[PDB]
RNA sequence: GGUCUGCUAUUUAACUUUACGUUUUAGUACUCUGGAAACAGAAUCUACUAAAACAAGGCAAAAUGCCGUGUU
DNA sequence: GTAAAGTTAAATAGCAGAC
């Protein structure tokens, strides 16, 4: 029958509602769910930048010692172990030096090359780390002696190098590096094309418009390219490219609307006519950069007060167009032949803003054939500012520039008279976050899927869901752990000021964090009126003021004697935070301020229609877009999510939401109810019409009459009742996930025979970090500084225990002595502690990178090894299943296929035969019947113990736990076995319903 | 509501480089051991410096060379 | 795995004059 849609939006999940337009019964209902995506996962982008640099250091390296075999400069024959290239870059200028102790001086040269851009800018010391103040300081002491003489000169007395201090400017290294080349220049005869080439290969690097290599995806063909899919396209014309918002006549049409707004008190004709457009633009506006608005009133003969209708800075002054390209030609040229026509001057301006280098300007400058002198077009790259544009494509600015000279129209008008108009993949484009381009994505899906099993519905009723800096300096600064959970109480702390609104007086930080049962979060409207759930009706107050105002608003709780603050004391300091900056929302001061009482009606209403009712915009217009396309007739509209945090209110829904999923799937039969009760009324066919968004009656008059339309508790019983509920769990077929983690560990094996993990204690002297001293008084036996070397040991343990009532005694020491923690050593020349490395955990899944090494004593590992899926297979009436790994899928130019190498292998460890039928895969999040029982798989937790986890479907396990209370470990651990009776596998549609799948062929191959 | 424009703040895609971090090897330092020392081997915790790998791998052949943890 | 220097571009937010 006809259908209400409902839906609701969250991030892992889309839940629907599907009740019938007229009987109020529900037909279906369901939810289905995904897991939450991520944008921190940057690194993929980020990566595939960063991978390269590791290349472009290595690129440098590969290819000199290669040149130097072609020179023959070096032969595998010659040896490099010994050189201290610090020394051979001193040696090189001064004396003669070897033909190997020159390649190695090239060589660390040719690995680590400086920056170009660091050196433009100079700063002063502020005791910091950057990178504009360690150039500015580096060149200071290396003005006088090269690179190589002070590093050399600093290896000699700080006795280290490498760090933060070594950063410098490519010039340096080239200006050295051409001081070098100088002197063994005559003692081995080589040409200029070599310190032509190997300075080419030291400094020369990639800049932002050639992009990677041809093959790269992320790499293109020439600089046309760059630009001509990273400009938009025109609003009334798309399928031409935007024009530059600097060419000639883009910068002319953004005048045509300057005057053809002007209104100006003349007994003629109010807006200027043709011949007063064209002198004044001719006469001043061409003349002059920008034009007062005396110029233009002064050539056209009015006062200067006179004229009105034009744009205004927030100073005061009015600004009209600038015409960039007239003064940065003119400035230079004033010839008759290039500044006249517009064409020519279009056509500059799109390469300067196109292409981005002086050098390459020129080259393009000339292909135009246009007759500009060659020193010209030398000094017309030498201009900026060209950059930017227009939202409007040259078709669309040369077709009605006529119609804004001779007329007095302006472009909307124009455009509205020549009867043109504005413009799943669909949602990428303009979406803005990852997050909600799930959710949106898969909830067509849902749409586009119920229609097909149930009709076209009438209406689409959808609602949406609803500083980590902060949490830094807390942790650091005080030493409480617990700032995770006390989010939405402390980003009000800042911005109160340290106070409690409806008290005024101080709340410490120290205090609340101790005591948060001491202050509470108060909704500055009630819940029940405002339905702002939003930060700005939040405030954080002592408990006692908010047990003492209760379901009132600040004015009235404030005036009244029960509160001692007064209004009047409570405006002035409300105010002064209010202005200012760093300063508090406006809708709060909207909120806090009101002063009218809540139960008369005439404000109820006020607030239902501001927050209550009325990407959400965009997502919209993609259905209607859809509707109004194909003739098809269905009414669409929005609701904020507020309103459903109310109706479950007042009909008195579960408070204690832990059924699981289905508190979803609920929602959006609430929300279909609603637009019930928008649609059936004529009391709501005013406001349940701007949410249709239609253009164009009864309105409610009092809050019994509201409270009589939106308070249906006994008509609702329906719903709690439902039983037929089906779900659908989102499977992630998709491969080319994270393979395993970055980070390297190294390994030992110890007495017994295991294989150890290693990790490193990095940060010393940190007052966040007392596990220096939680893990030395519980098994030291895993410090490398206490089985060997234990002589430095004992002084570690002395400071654990001189301030052991601190929670890092090293700061403590460093505090005092100002010295870090020397190894032993008899004359306290002993090196610096800044590490200590500890055993880890025992392996059992590790990735063997140790061939990469060559001739270590231990293994090298990457943790993180992963599970990809499982193929159970029936070996003649007993169960046993193969487990493949992540790390196994290898990747392809356009697939990711399975080793057969290791599954093999794998079918024989696991003693599985080549005669037992093969049972399907059963990937995560992927439906399973063991034992005529039914549970979705989490993934294999053991393949070595023939284990499997999985989790409940209508609810998570430990909330199902939690509902029956008996605390077993809340994890599902199902033990496959010769035992187990049957092994079918369920798989759900989007909608939720549930198909058993028949297989006969397990497949290796994915394409991606 | 929307179309242009002017100022400032925002975020996101793509690109370009940086000095560190982990790890292996060789060296030295530190530690043990033998001794009047020259030094000697033992360990590889502790540090420094250099070379090399840093998702397994896959292309590509004189190259300012390329992909590899993201989403659908 | 991680901090510090760059650039182009798409887009939104907020402020102003117009239709």
């Amino acid at each position: 029958r006809n259908y209400i849609l409902g839906l609701d939006i969250g991030i892992t999940s889309v839940g629907y509602g599907i009740i019938d337009y007229e009987t109020r019964d529900v037909i279906d209902a369901g939810v289905r769910l995904f897991k939450e995506a991520n944008v921190e996962n940057e690194g993929r982008r980020s990566k595939r930048g960063a991978r390269r640099l590791k290349r472009r250091r290595r690129h440098r390296i590969q290819r000199v010692k290669k040149l130097l075999f072609d020179y023959n400069l070096l032969t595998d024959h010659s040896e490099l172990s010994g050189i201290n290239p610090y020394e051979a870059r001193v040696k090189g200028l001064s004396q003669k030096l070897s033909e190997e102790e020159f390649s190695a001086a090239l060589l660390h040269l040719a690995k680590r090359r400086g920056v170009h851009n660091v050196n433009e800018v100079e700063e002063d010391t502020g005791n910091e780390l950057s990178t504009k103040e360690q150039i500015s300081r580096n060149s200071k002491a290396l003005e006088e002696k090269y690179v190589a003489e002070l590093q050399l000169e600093r290896l000699k007395k700080d006795g280290e190098v490498r760090g933060s201090i070594n950063r410098f400017k490519t010039s340096d290294y080239v200006k050295e590096a051409k001081q070098l080349l100088k002197v063994q220049k005559a003692y081995h005869q080589l040409d200029q094309s070599f310190i032509d080439t190997y300075i080419d290969l030291l400094e020369t690097r990639r800049t932002y418009y050639e992009g990677p290599g041809e093959g790269s995806p992320f790499g293109w063909k020439d600089i046309k390219e760059w630009y001509e899919m990273l400009m938009g396209h025109c609003t009334y014309f798309p399928e031409e490219l935007r024009s530059v918002k600097y060419a000639y006549n883009a910068d002319l049409y953004n005048a045509l609307n300057d005057l053809n707004n002007l209104v100006i008190t003349r007994d003629e004709n109010e807006k200027l006519e043709y011949y007063e457009k064209f002198q004044i633009i001719e006469n001043v506006f061409k003349q002059k950069k920008k034009p007062t608005l005396k110029q233009i009133a002064k050539e056209i003969l009015v006062n200067e007060e006179d004229i009105k209708g034009y744009r205004v800075t927030s100073t005061g002054k009015p600004e009209f167009t600038n015409l960039k390209v007239y003064h940065d030609i003119k400035d230079i040229t004033a010839r008759k032949e290039i500044i006249e026509n517009a064409e020519l001057l279009d056509q500059i301006a799109k390469i300067l803003t196109i292409y981005q280098s002086s050098e390459d300007i020129q080259e393009e400058l000339t292909n135009l054939n246009s007759e500009l002198t060659q020193e010209e077009i030398e000094q017309i790259s030498n201009l900026k500012g060209y950059t930017g544009t227009h939202n409007l494509s040259l078709k669309a600015i040369n077709l009605i520039l006529d119609e804004l000279w001779h007329t007095n129209d302006n472009q909307i008008a124009i455009f509205n008279r020549l009867k043109l108009v504005p413009k799943t993949t669909l949602v990428d484009d303009f979406i803005l976050s990852p997050v909600v381009k799930r959710s949106f994505i898969q909830s067509i899906k849902v749409i586009n899927a119920i229609i097909k099993k149930y009709g076209l519905p009438n209406d689409i009723i959808i609602e949406l869901a609803r500083t980590n800096e902060r949490i830094e300096e807390i942790i650091r600064t005080t030493g409480k752990e617990n700032a995770k959970y006390l989010i939405e109480k402390i980003k009000l702390h800042d911005m109160q000021e340290g106070k409690c609104l409806y008290s005024l007086e101080a709340i410490p930080l120290e205090d609340l964090l101790n005591n948060p049962f001491n202050y509470e979060v108060d909704h500055i409207i009630p819940r029940s009126v405002s339905f702002d759930n939003s930060f700005n009706n939040k405030v954080l107050v002592k408990q006692e003021e908010a047990s003492k105002k209760g379901n009132r608003t600040p004015f009235q709780y404030l005036s009244s004697s029960d509160s001692k603050i007064s209004y009047e004391t409570f405006k002035k300091h409300i105010l002064n935070l209010a202005k200012g900056k760093g300063r508090i929302s406006k809708t709060k001061k909207e909120y806090l301020l009101e002063e009218r009482d809540i139960n008369r009606f005439s404000v109820q209403k006020d607030f239902i229609n501001r927050n209550l009712v009325d990407a959400t915009r965009g997502l919209m217009n993609l259905l209607r877009s859809y509707f109004r396309v194909n003739n098809l007739d269905v009414k669409v509209k929005s609701i904020n999510g507020g309103f459903t945090s109310f109706l479950r209110r007042k009909w008195k829904f579960k408070k204690e939401r832990n059924k699981g999923y289905k508190h979803h799937a609920e929602d959006a039969l609430i929300i279909a109810n609603a637009d019930f009760i928008f649609k059936e009324w004529k009391k709501l066919d005013k406001a349940k019409k701007v949410m249709e968004n239609q253009m164009f009656m009864p309105e409610i008059e009092t809050e019994q009459e509201y409270k009589e339309i939106f308070i249906t508790p006994h008509q609702i019983k329906h719903i709690k009742d439902f039983k037929d509920y089906k779900y659908s769990h989102r499977v992630d077929k998709k491969p080319n996930r994270e393979l395993i983690n970055d980070t390297l560990y190294s390994t030992r094996k110890d007495d017994k025979g295991n294989t150890l993990i290693v990790n490193n204690l990095n940060g010393l002297y940190d007052k966040d970090n007392d596990k220096l001293k939680k893990l030395i008084n519980k098994s030291p036996e895993k410090l490398l500084m206490y089985h060997h070397d234990p002589q430095t040991y004992q002084k570690l343990k002395l400071i654990m225990e001189q301030y052991g009532d601190e929670k890092n005694p090293l700061y403590k020491y460093y505090e005092e002595t100002g010295n870090y923690l020397t190894k032993y050593s008899k004359k306290d020349n002993g090196p610096v502690i800044k590490k200590i490395k500890y055993y880890g955990n025992k392996l059992n899944a590790h990735l063997d990178i140790t061939d990469d090494y060559p001739n270590s004593r231990n293994k090298v590992v990457k943790l993180s090894l992963k599970p990809y899926r499982f193929d159970v297979y029936l070996d003649n009436g007993v169960y046993k299943f193969v487990t493949v790994k992540n790390l196994d899928v290898i990747k392809k130019e356009n697939y990711y296929e399975v080793n057969s190498k290791a599954y093999e292998e794998a079918k024989k460890l696991k003693k599985i035969s080549n005669q037992a039928e093969f049972i399907a895969s059963f990937y995560n999040n992927d439906l399973i019947k063991i034992n005529g029982e039914l549970y979705r798989v989490i993934g294999v937790n053991n393949d070595l113990l023939n284990r499997i986890e999985v989790n409940m479907i209508d609810i998570t396990y430990r909330e199902y736990l939690e509902n029956m209370n008996d605390k077993r470990p809340p994890r599902i651990i199902k033990t496959i076995a010769s035992k187990t009776q049957s092994i079918k596998k369920y798989s759900t549609d989007i909608l939720g319903n549930l198909y058993e799948v028949k297989s006969k062929k397990h497949p290796q191959i994915i394409k991606k």
